[PDB]
């Protein structure tokens, strides 16, 4: 995952951020249609160098970081 790869805790954190069938692949809205700069969520230059954060794309897709919308 981390410290390795350079997308493995981005395509599976919004895969596991999201939940289990909702994560929208910067579906809303994008910027570039994927491809060229990223300066948002590092979704893609994330952990691509050392950076498996999140608090970020947990706004990406899913109603709520917890259960429930609300």
């Amino acid at each position: 995952g981390p410290e390795t790869l350079c997308g493995a805790e981005l395509v599976d954190a919004l895969q596991f951020v999201c939940g289990d069938r909702g994560f929208y692949f910067n579906k809303p809205t994008g910027y570039g249609s994927s491809s060229r700069r990223a300066p948002q969520t590092g979704i893609v230059d994330e952990c691509c160098f050392r950076s498996c954060d999140l608090r970020r794309l947990e706004m990406y897709c899913a109603p709520l970081k917890p259960a429930k919308s609300a």
